[PDB]
């Protein structure tokens, strides 16, 4: 579990989306697996408009955070879950780590920001969808 809290939004996985998300729905993309509310109170977290392909993750299933290498955003090919059919993911950055189901939603930072969240992984790879793109988050 996770979520980015940025200005008045909140940025979390769409397949760990609660009923208070969808009610109040800014924007979702199933291809990315991101979706992000509105929100009363101000964010904690500013964002990363950078090129880093070096940062930092919070891994939950291991309580600490892991230095990682990783690959510029693309489209990569998820195989079937309970939460999508087989699809291409868009906007995925993978990397060598440790991850786990529930280790969704742990933020990936670089010295500039937030970069993404865990999105995917397994058999010591961890993927982040990336929101540096997302500019709008900013204002
Ligand atoms: C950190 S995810 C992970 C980690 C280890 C192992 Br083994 C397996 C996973 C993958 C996993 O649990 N899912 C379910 C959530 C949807 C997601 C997606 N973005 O399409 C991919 C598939
Ligand atoms: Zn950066």
């Amino acid at each position: 579990s996770g979520a980015i809290y940025v200005g008045n939004y909140r940025v979390v996985n769409r397949h760990l989306a609660t009923h208070n998300d969808w009610a109040n729905l800014v924007w979702e993309d199933s291809s990315r697996d991101l979706l992000v509310s509105s929100t009363t109170a101000q964010g904690c977290d500013t964002i990363a408009r950078c090129d880093c392909q070096t940062g930092v993750y919070y891994c939950s299933s291991r309580r600490k955070h892991y230095p990682v290498s990783f690959s510029k955003p693309s489209l990569i090919f998820v195989e079937a879950s309970e939460y999508y059919p087989a699809r291409y993911q868009s906007h995925l950055m993978l990397a060598v780590g440790h991850s786990e189901p529930g280790d969704c939603g742990g933020i990936l930072r670089c010295q500039h920001g937030v970069v993404g969240i865990v999105s995917t992984g397994g058999n010591g790879l961890v993927g982040f969808a990336d929101v540096r793109d997302l500019l709008w988050l900013d204002e």
